[PDB]
């Protein structure tokens, strides 16, 4: 099954469509990184709420375990995680 747009407006503030496997496991797919990921932190809350939890520039692994690094505020996506970007390590 080829799903890349289940609902689409399933969740915003971080473009994610709700996906579940026939076994009843539901995960989130973020079209930004094109990855499938677990229930996200304060990203679904508000960008400034995230900063204490997880930096707006973030690195996570998909269900395939691919790490992606993305600028959440501006919604740019890359693969490269220099702490130089955060100018620290991984928190705003």
């Amino acid at each position: 099954g080829s799903d890349v747009a289940a609902g689409t407006a399933s969740g915003a503030k971080s473009m994610w469509t709700e996906h579940k496997s026939p076994d009843g496991r539901t995960y989130y797919y973020n079209t930004e990184t094109k990855q499938s990921t677990w229930e996200k932190p304060d990203d679904l809350k508000t960008p400034a709420e995230q900063l204490l939890s997880k930096c707006p520039w973030k690195e996570y692994k998909s269900d395939s375990g691919k790490t992606y690094y993305y600028n959440s505020q501006t919604k740019e996506s890359r693969w490269a995680k220099p702490k130089e970007l955060e100018d620290l390590e991984g928190l705003e």
